[PDB]
């Protein structure tokens, strides 16, 4: 039938998307700006389609609950058809693979440890042998569940020290997480994914730092719909941006020419 | 029908497969080592076939001749069903994705630059920006196929130098152009993936390193003809793999543990 405009689901998290200062006085997708919102027009130019710009309902990337094998999240979002496409900062994780197509990756990344400046810590083995210096990480995620599921002795360790660590050392959002870094004298490590590892250390006030190589190698990709004839175009729109430079210029944009830090 | 064996397409192409020294003594998959042959062997184990590894006649990894539209390498073999998986260091590209499938990326990778210790070269637009020393890629490849069609200022300005360059900066194989930058008394600098360029900086006699960052950011698949059944469970196992450590595992066995260079 006529074409229809596309269901996009994302979610506000800095730089990826976020609600301008002066969204009141826009309306549609021009109240949104970020690194997704310019990749969102970037794909939706190459392939030739109209979107609309939904934020997701529950705040969740998406996992399957255990019990009533509901997807949650944007992941979540797709598999029940609420949306067309995911364009966010979502990896690319074998059970979401199974239930949601994805394109090749538009963004690298590892899982990372962010502390205060000064603090003592250089590698995950470090913490993962203390306990003076408390971690953790997001209570829902692709970053919790790596270390929840991990067989490698060291990850296992350190999922074990924060199951049984008090206080909590899980946080709800990336900005709780790095408050805590910040007002914590030290004591808290954060463990998050290296592409906003690097985004806060270039934020002021410039008090933390990105220690240790990746613990990990994934991709963030743009979902769709198992199936979704969407998929191919939107996949082959990923690669042509990267291969035209153009992912690299959106990172450097958002990432780096607005540093705060020097 | 009933399960047939499945042909395996690869490329001799140190570490990631090699005619083991006493190859004449072994058969079939056995004769072989590398990265990519224990990789084999990992994908095969979790989707359950048997396979036969054989060596893609041309040479190639896959590109279209613009005249008879014909596809050459890998790709090649799988699109005209010669084999039914590529299991090799394949760059996911464009113009390779509209023909084959490919599994999400199982290592990551961009081009870098090898000199000779010594060389007085930091970056790619250090090269751009002089003569003296000259400056290649493969003669084939994702590598020579970056520059060639690069909108980009710097790297169009390099494949201008590289086709007007005398004598040719050219080379045919990865030992070629290590052998020249060895042999150059730091006037030769080759553009190579990072990968490769990792590898060799830990092979005897330890005179090479790569400098720089890299030139872009992509990714090695498994790829398979497009629709393939098989597409689905290797993409599974790549991502399995990934989540369980054992891609950074068998890198760090070829690359690292075997390194020569302290
Ligand atoms: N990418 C993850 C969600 N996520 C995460 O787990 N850790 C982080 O530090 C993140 C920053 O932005 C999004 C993040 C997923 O897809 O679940
Ligand atoms: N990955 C490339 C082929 N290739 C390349 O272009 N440059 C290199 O330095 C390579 C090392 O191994 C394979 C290589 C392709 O898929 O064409
Ligand atoms: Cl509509
Ligand atoms: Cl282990
Ligand atoms: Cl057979
Ligand atoms: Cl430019
Ligand atoms: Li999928
Ligand atoms: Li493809």
């Amino acid at each position: 039938g006529a074409n229809k405009t596309v269901v996009v689901t994302t979610i506000l998290e800095s730089p990826y998307v976020m609600m301008k200062k002066n969204h009141e006085m826009l309306e549609g997708n021009e109240r949104y700006e970020g690194y997704c919102v310019d990749l969102a027009a970037e794909i939706a130019k190459h392939c030739g389609f109209k979107y609309k710009l939904t934020i997701v309902g529950d705040g969740k990337y998406g996992a399957r609950d255990a019990d009533t094998k509901i997807w949650n999240g944007m992941v979540g979002e797709l598999v029940y058809g609420k949306a067309d496409i995911a364009i966010a900062p979502l990896t690319i994780t074998l059970v979401r693979e199974e239930v949601i197509d994805f394109s090749k990756p538009f963004m690298s990344l590892g899982i990372s440890i962010m502390i205060k400046k000064g603090t003592p810590i250089e590698s995950a083995e470090d913490l993962s042998k203390q306990t003076e210096i408390a971690y953790g990480t997001l209570d829902s995620g692709s970053t919790k569940e790596f270390f929840r599921r991990s067989k490698i002795a060291v990850f296992d360790k350190m999922w074990t020290y924060m199951r049984s660590a008090e206080p909590s050392v899980f946080v709800r959002t990336t900005a709780e997480g790095v408050a805590r870094v910040r007002k914590s004298k030290g004591k808290y490590a954060y463990l998050l994914e290296s592409t906003m590892n690097e985004y806060i250390e270039q934020r002021k006030p410039c008090d933390t730092m990105k220690v240790g190589g990746n613990l990990d190698s994934k991709g963030y990709g743009i979902a769709t719909p198992k199936g979704s004839s969407l998929g191919n175009a939107v996949n082959l729109a990923v690669l042509k941006l990267n291969e035209q430079g153009l992912l690299d210029k959106l990172k450097n944009k958002w990432w780096y020419d607005k540093g705060e830090c020097g």
